[PDB]
């Protein structure tokens, strides 16, 4: 996206380019190590495998899309 610059999606600070910092590039957006985590709990996703549903980033346990039943997790 050559139209402008940006900062860490999680804090908007300007990333120190390729100066040697530890960063992640997901969907061309910028994330820092300390800012890469499960949206539902904040556990660091740096190391562990992450999940992506509804464009959101979650941990395995939280994103466990178990095909339990077609009723239960709804108003009933
Ligand atoms: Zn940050
Ligand atoms: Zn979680």
């Amino acid at each position: 996206g050559s139209s402008g610059s940006s900062g860490c999606v999680a804090c908007s600070k300007p990333i120190s380019g390729l100066t040697g910092a530890k960063f992640i590039c997901f969907q061309d957006s910028q994330w820092h190590s300390e800012c890469f985590n499960c949206g539902k709990c904040s556990v660091s996703l740096v190391g562990k495998g992450f999940l992506t549903q509804n464009k959101e980033i979650f941990c395995q346990k939280c994103g466990s899309g178990m095909d339990t039943d077609i009723s239960g997790p709804s108003s009933g």
